[PDB]
Order: structure tokens, then sequence, then C-alpha cells
């Protein structure tokens, strides 16, 4: 009975389909660093032995196949029932064969961005030369689409974030900020999911906002390429165009959200007038905290974290 106990994290097999033979190749797979919300702290499902998951998903619009396969299974025992917990998490109307799922992918070539271009910037390849060309939108659920595709993304977050929970999206508070990459295909220009981040526009009273960074994920195969500090830096300078709008902040600080931060409020806040070298000498101004809320929306105790940093650069 111990022999039908598969660990859930290497049997959920997720995948990003641009091209047919992505199918076959077992680089583009990518795993759950948590399962615990389904299978519990020690991450296992019993009632199967070889527990294979597949929850296949086409690079752009996220249209997803989902398959339970097993060598065996203990069907007076009942195993986990694995379909009904993966059902709570993603969306009805999958496929659930590879042949439907590549019908799928011929139709991805009309997939589009949801919502306002932001941003285009280009990150350069490993190998060296190649550019890659990405593009942050701000989209919303009067984006016609994007609510069903929020609802096919957000199931990641429980694959990636450790305390991830599902938010109400019939909130207009919630702001999307997604990335795409472009790429090729027979001439034509798609668009891949890259990542995204929600951003919550807290009330302040009584004219004002105060937007705070919720959830972000950038998807596992496009992770150190610099995705966070772009779209962070987007979100400021978006942000900036709002009179009413306070500061931007985190509601949940951690270590690699701080990191992050000091990164971008640093490459913001350099070239600033009440940042130089010879401002920087005379001390800690209020005057850098009015100019760093006035640019680029940054928090007064944040504008406190830069100007050490770049006074320890002098
Ligand atoms: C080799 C590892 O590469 C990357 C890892 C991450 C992770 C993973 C992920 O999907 N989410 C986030 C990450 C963080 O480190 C912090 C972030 C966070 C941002 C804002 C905020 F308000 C609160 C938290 C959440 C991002 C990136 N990236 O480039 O963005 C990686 O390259």
């Amino acid at each position: 009975l111990a022999e039908y106990k598969c660990n859930t994290n290497t049997a959920i097999e997720l995948k990003l389909v641009r091209f047919p033979e992505d199918l076959e190749n077992d680089i583009r797979t990518f795993f759950p660093e948590y399962t615990h919300q389904l299978f519990g702290d020690d991450e296992t499902a019993f009632g199967y032995k070889g527990l294979k998951i597949l929850l296949y998903y086409i690079a752009g619009s996220l249209s997803t196949m989902f398959r339970v396969e097993y060598a065996s299974k203990v069907d007076c025992v009942e195993a986990d029932d694995v379909e009904g917990k993966i059902r709570q998490i993603i969306p009805p109307g999958f496929c659930t064969n590879t042949n439907d799922f590549l019908s799928l992918l011929e139709k991805e070539v009309d997939f589009k961005p949801f919502g306002t271009l932001l941003h285009t910037y280009s990150v350069l390849s490993p190998t060296g030369g190649e550019n890659f060309t990405f593009q942050i939108y701000k989209a919303d659920m009067t984006c016609r689409g994007f609510r069903e595709y929020h609802e096919r993304l957000q199931t990641f977050l429980m694959w990636f974030i450790e305390t991830a929970s599902f938010i109400d999206v019939d909130d207009e508070r919630w702001h999307y900020f997604l990335v795409f990459e472009k790429y090729n295909k027979d001439g034509a220009t798609l668009f891949a999911t890259v990542g995204y981040m929600t951003v919550y526009n807290y009330y302040v009273y009584p004219d004002k906002t105060r937007p705070r960074v919720s959830q972000m994920l950038i998807l596992t195969p496009f992770q150190g390429q610099g995705h966070g500090a772009q779209l962070l830096e987007t979100v400021h300078r978006y942000y900036t165009e709002f009179p009413t709008v306070l500061d931007i902040t985190a509601e949940d600080p951690s270590k690699s959200y701080v990191k992050l931060r000091d990164f971008v409020l640093v490459k913001l806040c350099q070239d600033l007038p009440c940042f130089s070298r010879e401002k920087l000498m005379q001390g800690f101004n209020e005057d850098m905290a009015i100019e760093a809320q006035q640019k680029f929306k940054i928090n007064k105790q944040h504008a406190r974290r830069v100007y050490e940093i770049l006074r320890l650069l002098v």
C-alpha cells in the first residue's frame, strides 16, 4: 500500500507549447515548486503507481490540456482524487488528448495580448547577439477574453508561490500587468505568456490611491532575464502619470522583493538632480523624498533606502 505513494511535485509536468515538437521535448517541461495546497505538507498522492499529471498550455492563450496518466491505481481502497483536486484550480473547457491540443495550436496565430501596451524591451540571448522581444500590457476584466485567460493563468500561482491564493476578479481595484514575448512562426509574429503582476489600488482618504503589488509571477522558462525589473519599472512609470497616486509598495516585502525593489529604485533615482554626488554628501534631505514621489511615486521610506545605496556608491 506504501508502494502507491508518488511525489506530486515531480509528477506534475507543466509545458508552454509554441510548436508541435514541444510536446516531445523534455527540455520544455517544468515542475511545481509547491503542491501542498492539494496534497499536504508531504506533497504525495496515494493510490497510483507511475503517476503522471499533464498540464500543457499553449504558449500565448494558455488553452489547456489536462490528463492524468498512471501505470496502475488501487481501484476497498480509494486513491486520492487527483483529477478532482486539479479541477478545483483550473477552469472547465480543457481538452484531454494531444490531438485536440494540437488543433488549438493552429488557431493560436490569432491570439493577441489584452489591454494597453506600456513598454517594449529586448533581452539578450545567453548565446549572445540575438535579442528576444518582450512587451508589458495593462489589462482589466473589461478586455474581452481576459477573465477566461486570467483563470487559466492563475493556476500557476498554486505551483510556484507558497502562500498563493486566488483573487476576487470582480473587485475593480485590481490592476493586471502582463508580460508577453513576441516570437516568429512561419512568417507571423505570435505572443507567448511570460508572466504577470497583480496590483491592488488601495483607497486613501479622500481622493487618492496607494497601489500595492500583491502577486508577481515570472514563469520558470523566463527566469533570470530581468523581467521582474522591467515589470516593476514599467508599473512605477505608469502610475507616475496619475497625480492622485501617492506611492507604490508591496503587500509582502520578501527578501527577493526588496532586492528587486532596491535594483529598480536605484535605476530610477541615480540620474535625478536631488541624488547627485554633491547633494548626497550634504546628507539625506526631505527634498529627495519629494522628488522621488513626484517623478516615480516612490514611498518616503523607500527613498531613504535608495539614499543609503547611492551614497555608498559615491
Ligand atoms: C532564477 C530565479 O529567477 C527569477 C525568479 C523570480 C521569482 C519567482 C516568481 O515567479 N516570482 C517572483 C520572484 C521573485 O524573486 C520576487 C518576486 C516579487 C516581485 C514583486 C513583489 F512585489 C513581490 C515579489 C516574485 C523572478 C524573476 N524575475 O526576473 O522577475 C527571476 O528571474
